[PDB]
């Protein structure tokens, strides 16, 4: 670390290139605008929140990106790539405000959304599809997110696809949030991948909601110890310029020593006192220091102010960043929490339009006034000049692409549709979509594989020799392979997935990966991408409870899908067979990159399991898209029942239908189902339609158009659940659905299924039994049957086990 | 960054205490052993996995640590708390079934537990509670959870509960791991918390599973320069004994310079060549290097071998990690892959054997023979020797704890059982009966409240004036503020959740912070709890979407049940009312730390929303637990429904059920539903031994024991499955569903609450249809309903909105 002064002397320092004085009125109409958006939500007194204090904290580093460096989108790009801080949300607003982009009628309907006007606590592209690009409240995003967007764009450029040189990346921090692991965990990738295209700005005011990040150290030096020690360039914006008479004449050295010494604790508590005190106990220390103020009265020690409350010294550190080569720049501003207010930390307002000299009359007040700025006036003329100076506006967002793709046919997958030759996987079917896809001339360099080290667990090798490994095996590789880390992998499929708003150049990503370490892990990044309107292919391999069936507890996966239906935007499959990996492919390319643009993304769940894989019967490809189709009925008559299954469970199930027939006599429909959570979802929109038009012609469930009503059983390699959520729209009496519910183990594939109740011997029982339940069938056959598959009735639930 | 030579110089270098040719002997058989173990398991062929390379790379590491190093669990502590690396488990049975700790029939159930007497692939206690400690397998979990894991100990001690300053912790990790966030995201904190009771050993083979971590660069010097700079005190082990000698005759430095230019992808060429190629690209850069080895042999050079193989150089690093404090320790161990692997990377066991001198004859290598040390000998006499020195074998696991506890009973959480004066909200009821168990003299001191900096939100202010807050605000501190870092806060939950096996030391934790950023953001480390057996409690404050109103998309919670439902020991509740999380929280510490010493934790999910507290009903403390509850009955001609509720929901629910009494004549059951999830579990148990019992009378859920055949309403503050998953067991031909399903956004509570569909006048359109539905009443009633209650029957589905 270096000494607590700041990294760029006065005598190194570039000329303010900006009207001081009149940016200064500027921000401080929008401090005002920004507080009077928040207490006027306040007064509503119907609970909304909003922050304040965040923002006059930080604001002035802003509006020196505003007005000097910021490049909104245009032409060539999209422009800085900014992650505003969430919290200094209202500090946009009331910028836009002033740019008028958004009506006061929006200011007064800050946080009240639902009826159409209005505008988020919080950066959500989904709520606010053109303003918002990046979100950020959910703490420790942010930081990594803004890595693997800067990564992914100089991907962007050496892959030949946009020269994206001219975008910075800028991801707005508090030092609180810098405890989430995900604020550095990823930061020696800056490093490896050179990525002098992306700065850390850390508002450092060294508290938290309940006092110091870390009280009797020094937060500052413990983010510049570890930030330099990862290879990034930080420069620190320490002190106002009033401090620099100061340490220039102190030949002894001794402020220096002074302010290496006081922890974040004194400074803190400095700032909540006055001169004297300061003159007391901070200058009062060193007999040296006492005397660089002798002089000074006890106010003008007081005026003494932190670096990232003065535009010359913020203004420093972003020029020299700017100009920094061969890493990421972290800026550590030193700034007060609730910068201004004072008091606190109705009429009393009164005290910060004194303070920043706001034009309101101890009159116009009592109504919360909000501040503007007329065409013709100096304020308005600079405000404007600026950002036109700097393309425009900021945040906004495009919510389509422009140009139109000439995405592949099915029929182009053609060869994925036959029966296959050798007994294969969802997964190699997987990779060999991707590899029609890849021989499309539109979107073959469009394309995004992305896997967490393991392409040798997911047989993407064959692939690498083909399009190549993205390492600035050289600049123009294809593919991106983050190692473990899924979280990181995370990020540049979110990148990758949403190019096709931020530089209006579609990419398609397909990350592959271990589905246990999906949304399990990385699911606030999942529910985010949600939220920034990702579309893009999230792969889960080894997927299925009994499937990744050596691995055991931690890397059997038979929930992951429960988790998948949380997210609204998020459409999930678990395909039993190639045909269906490939049909479903397709379905999501057409539906998100082609005409449609659906803002929505892709879940697949694809298994290491190789069986065999028939062709896909004539006319089912839109069943396959819509959860379930019947695959066949076979004859019996001494009874039917309904037969369903996904995953790799299927062919056990359809290994059931065979033994009713043949040992029972019993005949079945046996249903495919590639998305019970699609069906749910649909069986939901009919009911809650139906129940809104009473007297109007019904919509009946997609789920209950292709299952008749004889008794049913179902069974998956993930929970029952899974299989559930679709009961209220299966229109039979008996539904029973056979599940991985419990943690998982290891043993053969044979082993586990039973071990789960799941496989044919189970499936027989369980159709069996609901013959029985309705006297079809003496209850003896279905003992006599449980006797002669092996299956142990008293063994413990696989749930507690 | 240091050159790239050991840390610790060979003069600075302490006399090796232990027997080198006996720990040879033994390793050899340890090390023959592991691999016996994964190729016997092999030969099934029943894809079971496992592995070799990654132990054979680091075995000296661990058995330097058994023989001079790791505590086993004694009388005043739970010894050393090893976080051993996943993949080296084979290695780790090799070891125990040699110490005579697991037999030979185990070690052939490697990977076949489902029936009995097997062993789990990876580090699981909840499939062998007697054996592993701590979850690894799942890569950057174990090295935050373990610095975290060194803190609580710290806290222990400070505390006056149990002086834990001899045990040491582990956290063995491989460099490819390093890249997962959690892994190096947290690494300050040690420092700060000057945790010299950690330590973390890093593997640095260089090579990742797909490949290196980094061909073109420097991984160690990558690993150095960031925990160097994050304060802690780093040990390289670069280098075997072989080179001292030459490092000294080296008086010019340039083998420092060859050492310190070369990089990692070059290393890696080398290990794969042969001795000329190595004194020709490495020697034979500089001919004063290649004079250091003028004298050597193609072969002699060749030898030269990598620190981390070398027990002389592991021993320095690992008894100056002891001696060191102020700070943890990071150990660089440099070894090479698949080591002595030969071939590969009976021909091939053949190598090995004779690779390491394993006393293993032509004879009886092609039946893959496992090694054992008859009692006298001399392996067998050492082996044992040494851990006893060490206090006993590990890892070994105490699944029960010993001492009672004086738990308090429900009545000492009376004033939560009665009616409340003053409007609360379930969140103020949870830290009310966290101050009646801080009123009981047996777990008062035990209970470990825990934070992620939100306490205000959560009026949990009250306890730090009361308990104060742990800071070496004092030492002596009780509640744990973790500050804005989830999986920090987790950590140490689980730390303290564990804390009962680990150090026989019952501590019983309460983690509250948002729900939303729980199992999304941290699910992987909830499910590893599971596996870890913790027990404790998860509170989930500010949930419901709807009612953490002006937050808006990334923190109002409508599904995080659905998230804690995966867990299967993880029981999740969604109480109305005070009485119910008295009784809940009452019932939990009851069954996790009573004398049923259950393995399980709790999820309980609290509002911020104050309200009406009734007192509880008579009797119904069982209900509270099962899951539901009729809370009253409103007769009334013209027909009946049943009316379902459970969190913030509820309370519009009974609303809805007034109303549709007096507008409509329709009478009602309704039901305070705490807990749909365990409903649902209690539902598909009786399904499962219905199904499983053929002769036997169908046994009926409780739920529907509860309730009747009238048509039912459900209405929850969570996405529709919630009340849904329990469909199959509710005993009403018509049961329809309300729920949160899609993406929250800012505003008042009422308006997200139409918005949602979940308040009051959809709980009465929703019965009025069922009415019609069947037939009882007239159509038009429903249709009149949605124009007086203001509803908007085409405006868009919640879920897409």
């Amino acid at each position: 670390i270096s000494n607590y002064i700041n990294t760029i002397p006065v005598e190194e320092q570039p000329e303010y290139p900006g009207n001081l004085e009149l940016e200064r009125r500027i921000r401080s109409a929008i401090r005002w605008n920004a507080i009077m958006t928040v207490l006027r939500a306040s007064k509503k007194d119907l609970e909304l929140g909003g922050h304040m204090a965040s923002f006059q904290s930080s604001a002035t580093i802003y509006d020196v990106c505003f007005n000097h460096f910021f490049r909104a989108r245009n032409e060539q790009d999209g422009g800085d790539l900014v992650y505003f801080q969430g919290h200094i949300s209202p500090g946009v607003y009331a910028r836009a405000f002033l740019e008028g982009r958004l009506t006061q009628e929006q200011l007064d309907n800050f946080r009240q959304e639902v009826h159409g006007n209005g505008l988020s606590s919080y950066p959500h592209p989904k709520l606010m599809p053109e303003f918002w690009q990046f979100p950020t409240v959910s703490m420790g995003l942010g930081p990594i997110g803004a890595i693997y967007q800067a990564k992914f764009l100089k991907y962007l450029e050496h892959r030949g696809l946009k020269d994206t040189s001219k975008q910075t990346v800028y991801a707005f921090l508090g030092d609180g949030e810098m405890d989430e692991p995900e604020s550095k965990g990823a930061i020696t990738i800056a490093t490896r991948e050179k990525l002098d295209n992306l700065v850390f700005v850390i508002n450092c005011n060294l508290q938290r909601l309940d006092g110091p990040v870390t009280g009797n150290g020094k937060i500052i030096n413990e983010l510049e110890g570890i930030f330099e020690g990862a290879g990034w360039n930080v420069i620190k914006v320490m002190w106002g310029s009033r401090w620099d008479e100061l340490l220039r004449k102190d030949t002894s050295g001794k402020l220096i020593q002074l302010m290496n010494e006081t922890v974040d604790g004194d400074y803190q508590t400095f700032k909540s006192k006055d001169g004297a005190y300061v003159r007391e106990h901070f200058f009062g220390k060193y007999p040296e220091t006492a005397a660089l103020v002798a002089d000074w009265t006890d106010e003008q020690i007081w005026a003494l102010n932190r670096g990232g409350h003065d535009p010359k010294k913020i203004y420093a550190a972003f020029k020299k960043a700017q100009e920094t080569k061969g890493k990421a720049t972290v800026i550590l501003a030193h700034t007060i929490k609730g910068y201004g207010m004072g008091d606190a930390a109705m009429d009393g307002v009164r005290h910060i339009r004194d303070r920043f000299n706001v034009p309101v009359s101890d009159a116009d007040i009592e109504k919360l006034p909000y501040i503007t700025f007329p065409e013709g006036s100096e304020e308005h003329t600079y405000l404007h000049a600026q950002r036109q100076k700097l393309h425009g506006y900021l945040p906004s967002r495009q919510p389509n692409f422009t140009e139109k793709l000439e995405l592949p046919s099915l029929q182009d997958f053609g060869a994925l549709l036959e029966e296959q030759s050798k007994e294969i996987s969802t997964t190699i079917a997987f990779v060999r979509a991707l590899n029609v896809m890849l021989k499309n001339k539109s979107i073959k360099d469009r394309l995004v594989p992305i896997i967490a080290d393991e392409a040798r667990t997911f047989g993407m090798e064959g692939l690498f020799r083909q399009i190549g490994i993205y390492s600035p095996e050289d600049e123009k590789g294809q593919i991106l392979q983050e190692g473990i880390n899924e979280l990181g992998a995370g990020c540049s499929w979110l990148a990758a997935a949403t190019s096709y708003s931020t530089n209006n150049l579609p990419m398609i990503p397909f990350y592959i990966y271990y589905s246990m370490f999906g949304f399990q892990r990385i699911g606030d990044l999942c529910w985010a991408a949600g939220d920034q309107q990702a579309r893009g292919f999230l792969i889960g391999g080894t997927s299925g409870r009994t499937t990744l069936n050596g691995e055991g507890l931690q890397h059997e996966d038979g929930h992951s899908h429960i988790q998948s239906l949380t997210i609204p935007n998020c459409i999930s499959y678990d395909p039993a067979y190639a045909y269906e990996v490939a049909v479903i492919m397709h379905d999501g390319l057409e539906r998100m990159y082609g005409e449609k643009q659906e803002n929505v993304y892709y879940y697949i769940t694809t298994l290491n399991e190789n069986y065999h894989m028939p062709a896909m019967p004539e006319g089912a490809e839109e069943g396959i898209r819509k959860g379930i189709y019947k695959l066949e009925t076979i004859e019996g008559s001494k009874g039917k029942v309904q037969l369903l299954g996904s995953g790799s469970i299927l062919r056990h199930v359809r290994e059931a239908a065979e033994i009713l027939a043949k040992d029972y006599g019993v005949g079945s429909d046996v249903y495919s189902v590639t998305s019970f959570t699609e069906l749910a979802r649909d069986g939901q929109d009919c009911e809650r339609w139906n129940m809104l038009h009473p007297l109007e012609t019904p919509r009946v469930p997609y789920i209950a158009q292709v299952m008749n009503d004889a008794p049913a059983v179902a069974s998956t390699d993930y929970m029952k659940l899974f299989a559930e959520q679709v009961r209220t729209y299966v229109p039979a009496d008996d539904y029973r659905v056979l599940g991985t519910d419990g943690f998982g183990r290891s043993d053969s594939r044979e082993n586990l299924r039973h071990h789960f109740e799941v496989d044919a011997s189970y499936v027989v029982v369980a159709a069996l039994g609901e013959l029985a339940k309705r006297g079809e069938i003496d209850k003896k056959v279905v003992a006599d049957a449980i006797a002669k598959f092996n299956i142990d009735a008293d063994k413990v639930n696989p749930r507690l086990a």
